[PDB]
């Protein structure tokens, strides 16, 4: 029997929940099923990593390269100008999510295009990452560690850059066997220098597409019919569209930004909404009762 009232992690002021009885019933399904039926499906940028530290804005995977020493101030100016004009579309109240698709395709293509120009070697991503200002959410050793310990599938599904992501987690010591990473991976020329990106593009609004194109992975996990989903965008709610069967799914959303404009919508679509929150402790607390 689950009582949110008696879990101190749910009493923190950043936790918003439209439907506490509904959430208690989902978590109770999670606990009943135990390890055998659990899998995690998760975004990375701003979900597993922090949106801010010590008054400062934290880098996305892409930002790690934008900001590194192999990239010119004139490239950074251009990249900023793309952010300006395209982010305004991303967040445009009037356009339907579907209308923003071609815009997003353009933005990520152009900005990946500028990085291919800078000449980024694979051999160098280790150092770039080590020198960067990236940070994982408080509680990440525990999150990943209980999950590896119990062999729980973790599907990290990212519109970032996959080589960067994987380097972050490897240097954190948490890129264990149970962790599968699906992202935009770089394509290297025979000098081991970035020439383009592999596969089809994952951006913020089309994770339905990628989720259905990973059927292999999901059908292997048919028995894992209890899911915990973690994201920070509305688009991350699509990340479970490929799952074989669902008995219980819990959806946890990081509302980092645009709090007043988006609270009602986030509270409406995510089960738990974590407001300006830089830790994984609510999810860790669920893992502790479940595992
Ligand atoms: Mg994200």
């Amino acid at each position: 029997a689950v009582h949110l009232k008696m879990m101190p992690e749910f009493q923190k002021s950043s936790v918003r929940i439209k439907n506490p009885t509904r959430v208690e019933e989902i978590i109770c399904g999670l606990i009943k099923g135990g390890a055998a039926k659990l899998q995690i499906i998760t975004d990375f940028d701003m979900t597993l990593s922090r949106f801010s530290y010590n008054g400062k804005r934290c880098p996305t995977c892409h930002n790690i390269i934008d900001n590194c020493k192999l990239v010119t101030d004139e490239c950074r100016r251009k990249l900023l100008q793309l952010k300006e004009q395209y982010y305004a579309i991303e967040v445009d109240p009037v356009l339907t999510v579907e209308e923003k698709f071609p815009y997003m395709v353009e933005w990520y293509t152009k900005s990946h295009g500028l990085l291919i120009e800078q000449g980024i070697p694979k051999a160098k991503l280790k150092e770039i990452v080590a020198d960067s200002d990236v940070m994982l959410k408080e509680g990440y050793e525990n999150f990943f560690g209980k999950l590896q310990q119990h062999g729980i599938p973790v599907f990290i599904f990212s519109a970032g850059i996959g080589d960067v992501l994987e380097e972050v987690i490897r240097q954190a010591g948490v890129y264990h066997s149970n962790v599968k990473v699906v992202s935009n991976f770089m394509d290297f020329d025979e000098n081991g220098v970035l020439k383009g990106f592999k596969g089809e593009l994952i951006h913020v609004f089309n994770k339905h597409d990628g989720a259905l194109k990973n059927t292999d992975y999901f059908s292997q996990l048919k028995d894992n019919s209890n899911i915990i989903l973690l994201g920070d965008s509305q688009g991350d709610l699509r990340m479970a569209d490929g799952v074989a069967n669902v008995e219980h799914i819990l959806k946890i959303g990081y509302l980092n930004d645009r709090v007043d404009e988006l609270l009602e919508k986030y509270m409406d679509s995510y089960d738990i909404v974590l407001v300006k929150e830089e830790s994984l402790e609510v999810v860790n607390s669920i893992l502790q009762k479940t595992l």
